[PDB]
């Protein structure tokens, strides 16, 4: 009865649902980290194989490790999916997404580029978005020797790993020197202004609410950010900034019920549609930032075929 529009199948998982409490990162990060680790245990590896890439910084930044991800058995180039794991900025680790990355590579026969990016706030903007540039630079230009098509490039992520991807893509279409076919933006963390309806009013909402949101830009700009209006945003950090969306790729956004990111999704997947850009733009009902780690239920059933539905069409011949 606190959230009465939940699928009554979520609802049932929210009496356990930790606290991910972006004010103590400590505690956040060993809660989180558990949460996925207890995940990461019994999961299959049947008919794919992991080995660890590493990717030259930016800059004289450190190397960037990738969890890439292959399918066994394969005559391949194949098609690879650059993905960035969620996690408000601050915490979080690629092996966190190896499920979802293992899917991909098992179902769909596409390698998967899982990136370990730098996390804020010990690494702030641009560090993080630099990572993962550096990473699609390297899958991008060793692409015969991975066995990867690099005409057939997506660059997805989930939350604050879709606004890493958003920003990455971005970047790329800027610099244009690699070419992405697909961009897949699950729960997308776009906007830190909170301006949005959803940002206003999702004050207490399940895993992210308005209190998470503020830590987390801070976290991720840094202790000279001062706020939603600084000026001095670059659109590679929050990407609902940016004013030319023409000529991105086409595009997946999802966004859930009750999450607080809800409005600045629907409002960028909007925005690239009035670009000219091909998106598919998915509102689930009944749903909360995060429900999909209940994956028993029938509407994160749904949304996680139509996820691989997607990526499969966006990356075809």
């Amino acid at each position: 009865t606190t959230f009465p529009t939940l699928d009554p199948e979520l609802a049932a998982a929210l009496t356990m649902l930790p606290k991910v409490d972006f004010a103590d990162l400590p505690n956040a990060r060993a809660t989180y980290d558990a949460l996925i680790g207890a995940m990461l245990a019994d999961l299959s590896f049947d008919g794919v194989s992991l080995r660890e890439l590493s990717a030259p910084g930016l800059d004289g930044d450190p190397e960037v490790k990738i969890r890439f991800v292959t399918p066994d058995n394969t005559a391949g180039p194949v098609p690879v999916l650059l993905w960035i794991h969620g996690g408000g900025f601050a915490i979080g680790t690629a092996e966190s997404s190896d499920p979802f990355c293992v899917e991909v590579a098992r179902e769909l026969g596409f390698a998967v580029a899982n990136v370990e990016y730098r996390l804020a706030p010990e690494t702030t903007f641009p560090g993080p978005v630099n990572d993962c540039y550096a990473a699609l630079l390297y899958i991008h230009a060793h692409a015969e020797e991975l066995g990867i098509d690099p005409s057939r490039i997506a660059v997805g992520g989930q939350s604050a790993g879709g606004g890493l991807a958003a920003g990455t893509v971005l970047k790329a279409r800027d610099e244009g020197v690699v070419p992405v076919a697909f961009q897949f933006l699950e729960i997308p963390e776009l906007d830190d202004r909170l301006e949005t309806v959803s940002m206003t009013n999702f004050v207490d909402t399940p895993l992210w609410h308005r209190p998470n949101a503020i830590l987390s830009w801070k976290y991720y700009l840094g202790e000279s950010y001062s706020g939603p209006e600084d000026p001095d945003v670059s659109i590679y950090a929050a990407p609902s900034r940016a004013t030319d969306l023409t000529g991105l790729p086409p595009t997946y956004l999802s966004t859930m019920e009750l999450d607080p990111l809800r409005d600045e999704g629907i409002e960028y997947a909007l925005r690239l549609l009035q670009a000219g850009v091909s998106v598919e733009l998915h509102s689930f009902p009944g749903t909360f930032h995060g429900s999909a780690l209940v994956a028993t239920a029938a509407v994160s059933e749904r949304g996680a075929a139509e996820a691989l539905t997607a990526i499969r069409r966006g990356l075809r011949s």
